[PDB]
């Protein structure tokens, strides 16, 4: 059964008017700023672009990549589903 998303976890993240967008849920780091109560920090791959979302936008990436995981015009997309096949897990600084 599912727990609770915890960083690494890899997702399809939400925002109003974006399509479903490959990410990641991502640690804070010692001395960064917190998301607000409720929120996760959220690593768009491609763009490289942080936004703070909540479970209702964040859909599981293996459960939702067969639906999500299609070319996309819009810019960084494609570079996006690269990473979060082949290196979800690195550094994008
Ligand atoms: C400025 C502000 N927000 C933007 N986005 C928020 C969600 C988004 C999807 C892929 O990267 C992040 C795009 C884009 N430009």
């Amino acid at each position: 059964m599912p727990h609770a998303f915890k960083p690494g976890d890899l997702v399809f993240a939400k925002m109003k008017g974006y399509p479903h967008w490959p990410a990641r849920i991502d640690d804070i780091a010692d001395g960064a700023v917190k998301p607000p109560p409720n929120k996760y920090p959220i690593f768009f791959f491609g763009t490289h672009e942080t936004a703070f979302l909540g479970p209702k936008d964040l859909f599981p990436y293996d459960k939702s990549k067969d639906k999500y995981g299609k070319p996309n015009k819009r810019k960084g997309f494609n570079e996006g589903l690269w990473e979060i096949q082949n290196n979800p897990h690195a550094s994008y600084s």
